[PDB]
């Protein structure tokens, strides 16, 4: 088989809702042992229940990607009980601090999990960009800045780790049906749909399928890529 | 009396330029995923070879003769396919020319005209079925130097812009249009590997896996995208 | 300076083209502006005279090799070789023909004027993209496609002719104050201005000033570039 | 094209591209404050401006320190007026890019008050010159350029409504101190990748910066203008 993730341990941050949950379920369905994380104990319990309800081995844990202690501790804990995670999905005025903080977190987590991947001479790091919602300028500015940061970062880290058969890729979601987007005013939703050639919102499962492919052996020559998953609507 | 459980079961896929290398590998991968595959070549001997290969690999389908530069040949071949096998709802355009057939403008122009010719012909079938996949394969990183870098960048820029525009035109019909941009694919050698983070050439099968994913139902929200498959070496 | 240099500006009878001819003239070039009709050419000649610019208005069909060859010969006969050339002369499914036609015309003209520039070992070719003309969707598709074609073409031609100290650049206008843009409803106008960080439309003179800089000796190391002049609103 | 009546701050103005920018802005009629990280660099800047007939000054600035930035700005307002034109010219890839963007943000954010008050402004960011390299060099260079483009584009959106434009210039291979001293093999290889078949002069970057600082560039914002003789790197 070419799509089996059987025998692998996958860490998926921000797995309690929406895109993160769908990614955990998809990696599990493909046979991985899945560790989903949230920022709170209640989120982590929920993750564990969801995985069990769907017949997936793994666990839910509490993780703050902004803290070196939390990252180090969580990783240790994972190695203790479950093995090295060789698949890692990072899903966890204002634009500069946001992007800066996000990239520092991506770097923190990525750098921590690389030892394990370097040892195993195999790895998959996949970064999930932020969903498209807010309008006028400030939402477009945040969205374009975050995406640009994500592309550059992903491209650079891919170069640094490539010789070790570790691939680093990103997924850039467009307008996806999630908690934030279900709440959005009718006018926003209509405007947005008008910009989308497929004339509909993406499902969270449609992001998860892309992540699952990238995590497979078939994607082994794909690295430094950002795959946009946005129904044909492009926005820089 | 035997139904495959493979993701493209029940579909008919047309793959142009299927007699060698990347095109052959795509035909085999689509077939392995359960599609009925029609591979094309420009000559009767190429087509006969395609048919034998498919048979040797247990794939249902056929090899046919097709000149993507002629409206007659395209119309005729499509009619023939409907006659005997059904509407092809997956189409992979791989048969691009090169300067071996000043040079950058005529190459890119000719290739885009052929992409448009074929795509436009198959759209009626896809429009009726309210479902489709068109995937365009870019050219392999060919010549080493200057005129080679100009041809390569021009072809890739044309491929991206085209793919993005066609995706907009056909999106409302649940037809996705995507592209794959190969880097250095195997079918002084040390210098090259030094420019590639993965430190190796890509296999033709690694392009075929990406095409196979994009043809699936999981890639349904992915459209207008160019997925680079180049081991981390980027050149514009 | 541009003093004593001969500049050919296609589509110079109205708007952006006229503003470019006047700006190049103000910078001291001898300006040949073109139109597709005799009445347009007379108008060009009157405008230049009214503004104290030496030069002429001529009739030129950029889609015809004869017209191009003839017009060039005429220019050499009476005025000298034009070493500055500005190409300005140009529902969801008209994009392919438009872009194709525009690129063939750019190539035709550029290739014709290169012999003169090659002999002088000096040159400036500047390509003006289209304004966001019609709107909604088909207008965004046409615009993005035209711009992508313009960027790739400009970049490739720049590579081909660089060794001869000829620079090839492009200018990508956003929303400029023109006939099409003056005519849309107040709600349209307000929406549009909301998408533009500068909160206003561009003047044609603001395109001309960029062209004038690129034609100068100061821009001699700038080539293959597309300078966007769009008040901060980006749409690909 | 006149920058008469304006005050321009040009960081890293002691050598090469920075010096050429300070001289070009001065030639266009601006009052120019060039900065260096040391007192000797600042003294040199002042002498060069004087030798070339340019009003202004050289001063000491550390773009990585909020105190230095705040102090230098206050100092400029004290003696010369608010600078409405600002040119930012002043394992390893992540810290470099991060630090550079933090410095761009620090300085840009500080000078914006003055520009916001005047409802007019020009911020221009100069990217790094090509080629001090290995593979780690290509990674640093591409990462820095991507950060510069995204940053420039975002800041332009944030400040546009105030008639402040934010742009960038992306140099290719330019004849400078660092590049003259590069191994001859590097230099030859690089020259082979450039369609114009020559190195850029520092003056050729300065001319672009000068144009972008002018009123004629008022509708240009969020742009990164590459100035690289046709050699593009991805
Ligand atoms: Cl805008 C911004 C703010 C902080 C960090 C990055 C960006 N933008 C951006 N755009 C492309 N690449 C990067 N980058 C790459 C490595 C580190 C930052 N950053
Ligand atoms: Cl003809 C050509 C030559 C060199 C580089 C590009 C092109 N054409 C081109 N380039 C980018 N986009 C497009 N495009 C988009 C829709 C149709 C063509 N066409
Ligand atoms: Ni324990």
């Amino acid at each position: 088989q070419s799509m089996s993730l059987q025998g692998k341990v996958a860490l998926v941050t921000g797995a309690s809702r929406g895109i993160g949950q769908a990614i955990a379920l998809e990696l599990g369905r493909l046979g991985a042992v899945v560790i989903g994380t949230a920022t709170s104990a209640s989120g982590a319990e929920k993750i564990a229940e969801t995985l069990k309800a769907n017949g997936v081995e793994g666990a839910g844990l509490v993780l703050d990607v902004s803290s070196d202690e939390s990252v180090a501790a969580t990783l240790e804990h994972i190695q203790q009980h479950l093995g090295q995670p060789l698949i890692v999905v990072n899903n966890a005025d204002e634009w500069f601090d946001v992007v800066n903080t996000n990239l520092n977190s991506l770097y923190r987590l990525s750098k921590a999990v690389l030892r394990g991947m370097t040892k195993a001479r195999w790895g998959r790091i996949i970064n999930i960009g932020s969903v498209v919602g807010a309008m006028g300028n400030a939402g477009q500015t945040n969205y374009a800045a975050a995406k640009a940061g994500l592309e550059g970062f992903t491209r650079a880290l891919a170069r640094e780790v490539g010789s070790r058969a570790i691939t680093v890729n990103a997924v850039a979601p467009g307008f996806i049906d999630t908690d934030m987007t279900r709440e959005l005013p009718e006018a926003q939703r209509e405007a947005l749909l008008g910009q989308i050639p497929l004339g509909r919102l993406g499902q969270a499962e449609e992001i998860a399928k892309v992540v699952g492919f990238l995590a497979s052996d078939g994607a082994a020559y794909v690295t430094g890529a950002t795959v946009p998953v946005n129904g044909g609507m492009y926005m820089s």
